[PDB]
């Protein structure tokens, strides 16, 4: 009767960029559980000895299509947590490979799908470094990448417009030694981007610029009924994560959690098929 479909995202980036805060905002679709982060750092050892404790899950039903979506977002430690950046890269690459070997062993015997479909690559504000592009390239060889600039409240409007173009340009032309193929960026359809409320910039395929917060408005949480409004309250003013003029966060969630569900699931068999030559 019901058909179950599975999406698994993995989130990667440098340490302290707000990866875990962003994850908790993404899976906290209104109507669901409202999950929040406490600001502590994601330890490398925890990902090694208990990666499931770093996985967030949400599920919902599509009545008309008779589909049960099971959505997982895998958190990872920042690749600045240790001395060697490429140890983190290998750890994440091995995680993706391990999920494929799980699916193969289950398919051999025979269906809870553990495979990774998409990577959210969190980019620091103001400056994109060669190691970020190197990480993005090598990771893209295993899974398509969605670039997201976090902590967008770090940049003025003018800085943000300049950086959005620079990030898009560097991804198309990294100019990093050893990168000789294109970075595997996931291409969303325009109809999908428009339905999600993505603004149509002059720069093609820009990154998303998000603000996320584990703090909520005290005034709005005291409403009847309470309204949950993530905010970042500074002495000079308050940035709002759900404000379309401050943050792409709501557009990112609509894109990844709703509008792009089909085209992410479609490319699943092709990706795994290419992987099988191993
Ligand atoms: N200025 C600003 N700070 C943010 C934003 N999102 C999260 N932060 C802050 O960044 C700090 C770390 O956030 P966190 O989500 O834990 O980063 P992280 O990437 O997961 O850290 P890691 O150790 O696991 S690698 C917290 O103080 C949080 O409040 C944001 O959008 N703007
Ligand atoms: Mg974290």
């Amino acid at each position: 009767i019901w058909k179950k479909k599975y999406i698994k995202l993995i989130v990667v980036g440098d340490s302290g960029l707000g990866k875990t805060t962003l994850i908790k905002s993404l899976i906290s679709i209104p109507g669901e559980r409202l999950q929040v982060h406490d600001g502590s750092y994601t330890p490398t050892e925890q990902f090694r000895r208990d990666p499931e404790s770093l996985s967030s899950t949400v599920s919902w039903r599509d009545e008309e299509d008779r589909v049960i979506w099971v959505y997982k977002i895998q958190d990872t430690p920042g690749y600045g947590d240790e001395l060697d950046v490429f140890r983190n890269l290998k750890m994440v690459q091995d995680y993706i490979e391990s999920q494929n070997r799980k699916w193969l062993e289950l398919e051999q015997a025979r269906i809870e799908d553990p495979r990774v479909d998409l990577c959210i690559f969190c980019i620091p504000p103001h400056r994109l470094r060669p190691i970020d592009l190197k990480y993005m390239f090598e990771l893209g060889k295993h899974v398509p990448v969605v670039p997201v600039v976090t902590k967008a409240d770090t940049m003025t409007i003018r800085e943000a417009n300049t950086y959005r173009t620079e990030v898009a340009n560097r991804i198309a032309n990294p100019m990093v030694p050893g990168i000789h193929d294109k970075i595997n960026i996931f291409k969303f359809e325009r109809d999908t981007l428009e339905r999600a409320g993505v603004q149509d910039h002059a720069t093609p395929h820009p990154p998303f610029l998000v603000i996320a917060s584990n703090d909520i408005s005290e005034e709005l949480a005291a409403a009847e009924p309470p309204l949950f409004w993530p905010e970042r309250r500074y002495p000079w003013g308050t940035a709002e994560a759900f404000n379309k003029e401050h943050s792409d966060l709501l557009a990112v969630r609509a894109l990844l959690m709703k509008e792009a569900l089909e085209e992410i699931s479609k490319t699943k068999r092709a990706r795994y098929e290419a992987w099988r030559r191993t």
